[PDB]
């Protein structure tokens, strides 16, 4: 049989019944495995050494010993399971490699870029007034080799993974201090898997590609000893194309515009009112560069003006919802926010009208335009001033957040976003009254090991 032939060549013995049985329907998988030319790759993972890792001890043999074991492993393997981790594993690499770490040793044009050049600093006050007005709360060593490597990849992979966070608005002013660069890609998993390949295959050092379930659709890659390397949160090509986005030297960014949104929604979230005492300054950069940014390109100016911003923000107390008038800027009467993903699916049917949208990890939540209304979720905790009573942070958090959605739909934004940017200026510290808590959300913190062979979900 053509397909015991080809078992029989991959493991390197004759097939247990079980063994046939148990592989069958991967003989098309298995094959272009035992096909796969392993020197031309050797040759890729070599050209990737001394392009990103340079720094290494490592011969072109010890590396291409590694691979060439690994591609054979599957002979001295009898466990079912563990040898379907190693086809697993093998084709992606055999899949997927060339694709996306091996377009990383052809050179690009050396496009003489142009950048703009903003003047982050005549709105470095303004932004330390206004959050201000808010401060009123209570790692592995390859990081910096694989950062390197995104700076690449970021250009060499425009239309699968966009970035966003420090690095992004590092490419906008260049005194933003970056550390990890935040992507979004279609493919989140395929290249964390081939990265963490190159990786254990170079370092020699098995790292664990693992997945949170709190978030949507976050994966990371850790060390043997638990240290962070690089993550990444993976949306639609259906997602990927509404997301705003900029053209920075060959590279995609959000939209700062976008950012600017999502970060005055974070505010709302007391572990970064935290964050903000700590360091107050930390966020002034980032918050300029974006007040900047917005200014200068949609003619955004700040002067403070009246109010209509923040607008109402009802807050049911107990039955955790948030009805919200927008009869002003959108056609659409109200939005209810609820604070329960759960409940928002539950009550979510029992209007049977269904042309929702889901943002992913984007906008953290779904929204659904129905009766002239608007259904969304809140994924952050809700701030009061007083007893039953939503504040200003949280309300203009929650104004963002119905913003974001906005943008990712062309509708109109720029307007509202002004008065939203100015309803920040000049306000008198109000205390925290208390805090809901972010809902419950347990799951599979499965991961993939890199050597030992098991997948946890």
């Amino acid at each position: 049989n053509i397909t015991l032939k080809i078992i029989e060549t991959y493991l390197g013995r004759v097939p247990s019944v079980n063994e046939y049985h148990m592989l069958k329907s991967q003989a098309r998988n298995i094959q272009k495995i035992t096909v796969f030319n392993k020197d031309i790759f050797v040759s890729l993972v070599k050209k990737n050494k001394k392009r990103f890792f340079s720094d290494v001890n490592t011969s072109a043999s010890e590396i291409k010993d590694r691979i060439l074991s690994y591609f054979s492993k599957q002979t001295q393997t009898y466990n079912i399971g563990k040898l379907f981790t190693i086809i697993e594993l093998q084709s992606v690499l055999v899949t997927t490699y060339t694709d996306i770490l091996g377009v990383l040793t052809i050179k690009a044009p050396n496009v003489i870029s142009s950048k703009i050049s903003y003047n982050v600093t005549s709105m470095e006050e303004l932004a330390r007034d206004m959050l201000n007005s808010m401060n009123v709360a209570v790692v592995s060593s390859l990081v910096k080799n694989v950062n390197k490597l995104m700076e690449e990849y970021l250009r060499r992979h425009n239309k699968s993974c966009i970035c966003y966070g420090s690095y992004s608005l590092y490419l906008i002013n260049p005194n933003i201090r970056y550390g990890d660069i935040d992507i979004l890609q279609t493919n989140s998993r395929t290249f964390l898997i081939d990265l963490a390949f190159l990786i254990k295959f170079i370092t020699g050092n098995n790292i664990i590609l693992s997945k949170i379930p709190y978030l949507r659709n976050y994966m990371v890659i850790k060390d043997e000893n638990d240290n962070h390397i690089i993550d990444s949160f993976n949306i639609r090509q259906d997602t990927m194309n509404v997301v705003p986005k900029i053209f920075i030297d060959n590279i995609y960014i959000v939209d700062p515009t976008f950012q600017l949104l999502n970060m005055i929604k974070m505010f709302s979230q007391i572990d970064r009112l935290e964050d903000l005492s700590k360091d107050p300054e930390k966020f002034n950069a980032r918050m300029a560069t974006m007040l900047e940014y917005v200014r200068y390109t949609h003619g955004i100016v700040f002067d403070g003006k009246r109010n209509n911003m923040p607008m109402k923000c009802i807050i049911d107390e107990n039955n955790r919802i948030v009805t919200v008038t927008t009869k002003d800027y959108f056609s659409f009467k109200k939005c209810l926010v609820y604070l329960d993903e759960n409940v928002l699916s539950s009550d979510i049917l029992d209007l049977n009208a269904d042309t929702s949208c889901d943002f992913e990890s984007v906008t953290n939540s779904v929204y659904l335009i129905h009766d002239n209304i608007m259904y969304t979720y809140f994924s952050n905790t809700i701030l009061l001033s007083d007893k039953g009573k939503v504040h200003e942070i949280s309300a203009r958090g929650l104004c963002a957040h119905i913003l974001l959605y906005q943008m990712l739909t062309s509708g109109e934004y720029k307007q509202c976003l002004s008065d939203l940017l100015n309803s920040m200026m000049n306000r008198d510290k109000i205390p925290i009254y208390s805090h809901t808590e972010r809902d419950k959300k347990p799951g599979r913190h499965g991961f993939i090991n890199i050597e030992k062979d098991i997948i946890v979900f």
